[PDB]
């Protein structure tokens, strides 16, 4: 039997779906989204880490000159200085007074622990959504894992479920992401091959295991001081370390809608928004024949106490008449009130009680027990407690019924004003028609 | 706590003496037997229990 429903996407919400086959007993289903997962699709841009400056020992040619040679190294630097007179611990070599040459060589290479400590740059698009939902009815429990799109059907005791696409398509990740260890950022990194010294991505490699590298650190060499062999250089500090020191904020501590961010793989967890459509196919054995179920006649509803609090804060009493004792599938036909239970035990005494939760001053809804139906209305008083540690269990609808106290007063005032206005209309029409009849 | 609906009050006898001199009857309809905390919302009458 085909059926369709929509449920809110909030973890822990006790959604109840009511299926009414005319030839059988009504059935009620309890669904609860235990877990969610927002998985974006990622493609690597590059890897970044600290650098290491490699400075080979200077080459001094005594009594001669040497000519600088170029090589293919990342940020390579080569220079020659003339007029050097080196010194050592025992005495100065290069016996010639002033015909000596020092050759300085330097270049930048990826650090040793880049494979253990590095940041990655990513692009994100077309996020997919995965879910884990617990379903209960009759005498079957159980949780299942599904992919939320119209292409995944899971069987649970002979029943086919399909959870259709999400209503919205909102994901906290922008186009470009910076991932570091266990934290995600909404950053705009510069593209490959155009880094800037002193900031993020001064050195960049395509992958962790690729040999190639692009570095840009403004390495400059200086003339050595007289009587020393020390090849002095200057270089802007590593951009990676200053990014660590001043990255600023995060996404773990700023994602909207209250949802966690995790890594490996990057995902957003328990992130409540929108609606999940559900399509259902139930076998003939799931229902119960109308002859087996007890019959209910003369069903009346009353409210003992109401209080629009977060928990289940109203108690309702149903009076009826039955032929035999058994089980009924109670339901509420409005989202103004959410029941606690889906099944009830009817006994020949004829009284049952239920608990419900709502958030309106004047609720009004139709409750059904087995095959019967009745109307319930109530007045509710505010709760006194200011803050609670459990989430609200109502659908958060506030507008009162038209028969509530405030709307009744408004309706009476409007009726009085309208009657007075219509009386004045009649006076004017009568006078003018007397004028015209003459 | 039990639910209480259809509460009606009747007074059998009254006598404004110093001792507890009025007997009152309440009729209701309840789902299960239990305990309630009775009170009077005015100081004209003082309950016993
Ligand atoms: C041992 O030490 C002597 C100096 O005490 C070294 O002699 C020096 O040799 C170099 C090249 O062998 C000379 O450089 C060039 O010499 C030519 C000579 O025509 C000159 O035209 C160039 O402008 C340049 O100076 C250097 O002058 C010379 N020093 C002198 C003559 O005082 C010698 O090389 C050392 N031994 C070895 C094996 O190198
Ligand atoms: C359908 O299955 C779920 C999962 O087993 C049932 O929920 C489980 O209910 C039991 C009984 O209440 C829980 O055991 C108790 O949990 C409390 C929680 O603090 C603990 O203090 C006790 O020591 C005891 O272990 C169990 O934790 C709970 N599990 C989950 C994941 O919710 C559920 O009741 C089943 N449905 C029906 C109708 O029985």
């Amino acid at each position: 039997y085909e059926h369709s429903t929509v449920m809110p996407n909030v973890v822990g919400f006790p959604y109840k779906a009511h299926i009414e086959r005319p030839g059988y007993s009504p059935l009620t289903l309890q669904m609860q989204v235990v877990e969610t997962s927002l998985e974006p699709t990622l493609n690597l841009e590059y890897i970044t880490c600290e650098y290491k400056t490699v400075v080979p020992s200077p080459y001094v040619k005594c009594c001669g000159a040497s000519e600088c040679s170029t090589k293919e190294k990342p940020d390579y630097q080569c220079k020659v200085y003339t007029g050097v007179y080196p010194f050592m611990w025992g005495g100065a070599y290069c016996f010639c007074d002033s015909e000596n040459t020092q050759l300085s060589e330097a270049y930048v290479d990826r650090s040793d622990v880049c494979r253990h400590d590095h940041a990655s740059a990513y692009k994100a698009h077309t996020a997919s959504l995965k879910a884990k939902v617990r379903v209960m009815y009759g005498n079957v429990n159980q949780t299942v894992d599904v992919y939320v799109n119209g292409d995944h059907a899971v069987t649970i005791g002979g029943t086919q479920f399909i959870f259709g696409p999400l209503s919205s398509a909102w994901t906290p990740f922008d186009n470009k992401i910076v991932v570091y260890k266990d934290e995600v950022f909404n950053q705009d990194f510069p593209p490959y091959g155009s880094g800037q010294p002193g900031r993020f991505g001064d050195i960049q490699s395509r992958t962790v295991e690729s040999n190639d590298l692009y570095a840009n650190t403004a390495l400059k060499l200086a003339r050595p001081s007289p009587g020393m062999v020390h090849v002095p250089y200057t270089q802007t500090p590593s951009g990676f370390k200053y990014w660590l020191k001043e990255k600023g904020t995060a996404l773990n501590t700023k994602a909207p809608f209250g949802c966690q961010i995790k890594t490996n793989p990057v995902r957003a967890m328990n992130c409540a928004v929108g609606n999940i459509p559900v399509s259902m196919n139930l076998p003939d054995s799931a229902f119960t024949r109308i002859v087996e179920a007890p019959t209910i006649i003369d069903l009346t509803c009353t409210v003992a106490t109401c209080t629009h609090s977060s928990d289940f804060g109203g108690v309702l009493t149903l009076t009826y008449k039955t032929d035999k004792n058994g089980d009924c599938s109670v339901h509420s036909h409005s989202n103004v009130a959410t029941l606690q239970e889906a099944t009830a035990k009817v006994k020949t005494a004829g009284k049952v009680t239920l608990h419900f939760s709502t958030a309106s001053a004047s609720p009004s809804f139709v409750v059904s027990l087995c095959s019967a139906r009745a109307t319930c209305s109530a007045s509710c008083e505010p709760p006194k407690d200011h803050i609670v540690p459990y989430a609200a269990s109502h659908s958060n609808v506030v507008f009162p019924d038209m028969s509530g106290t405030a709307l009744s007063w408004v309706q009476k005032i409007s009726g009085g004003l309208g009657a007075f206005a219509i009386g004045a209309i009649l006076v004017l029409v009568v006078v003018t028609c007397i004028g015209l009849r003459r």
